[PDB]
């Protein structure tokens, strides 16, 4: 995250760091055996770390879960990112708690200007490279569809949005990949891919979820 804030210690339960010696990419939980996260971050021997803050420190509140299985969405492109979602299942259930809860899916899709959290272990530089150890924080708002599509010209799906300013200096970035973009307490987006981070005109891009929750809740339901 860049221009972002320090979160606060457990002040976002849902959000998980996916680890494979180190991590690689955000998620977010979405019940107690089930994470989304985004495609392109798929990839094998997956641990599922709920209750981090500092991800260099146990600390105390966490929960380390090795995936059982990985599903990506059968339509997934990684050449043009169209939909960038998959699901992990965790070997065993988390213990739910004020520090590891569960996000609900939405009910109805985000509308531009809407106000929304993205967090996240990303890099925090627009031009150098810096990861955090502790989780950041952004307040960002949603991009109207034809101001993301004239960010982008000819690589905006009807699964996807964008979100954040148009003036840059505050963006998701390398490493939150995967992880959420919460609006009035539902999951709305997922960290998905942009040009940069935090560059003029060049916003991040979300993975629609809205479009995905029939998906999510069947896949859930049959494995
Ligand atoms: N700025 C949006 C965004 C989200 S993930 C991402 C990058 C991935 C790899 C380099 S940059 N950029
Ligand atoms: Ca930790």
């Amino acid at each position: 995250i860049v221009g972002g804030y320090t979160c606060g210690a457990n002040t976002v339960p849902y959000q998980v760091s996916l680890n494979s010696g180190y991590h690689f990419c955000g998620g977010s939980l979405i019940n107690s055996q089930w994470v989304v996260s985004a495609a392109h971050c798929y990839k094998s021997g997956i641990q599922v770390r709920l209750g981090e803050d500092n991800i260099n420190v146990v600390e105390g509140n966490e929960q380390f879960i090795s995936a059982s299985k990985s599903i990506v969405h059968p339509s997934y492109n990684s050449n043009t990112l169209n939909n960038d979602i998959m699901l992990i299942k965790l070997k065993s259930a988390a213990s739910l708690n004020s520090r590891v809860a569960s996000i609900s899916l939405p009910t109805s899709c985000a509308s531009a200007g809407t106000q929304c959290l993205i967090s996240g272990w990303g890099n925090t530089k627009s031009s150098g490279t810096s990861y955090p150890d502790v989780l950041k924080c952004l307040k960002a708002p949603i991009l109207s569809d034809s101001s993301c599509k004239s960010a982008y010209p000819g690589q905006i799906t009807s699964n996807m949005f964008c979100a954040g300013y148009l003036e840059g200096g505050k963006d998701s970035c390398q490493g939150d990949s995967g992880g959420p973009v919460v609006c009035s307490g539902k999951l709305q987006g997922i960290v998905s891919w942009g040009s940069g981070c935090a560059q003029k005109n060049k916003p991040g891009v979300y993975t629609k979820v809205c479009n995905y929750v029939s998906w999510i809740k069947q896949t859930i339901a049959s494995n």
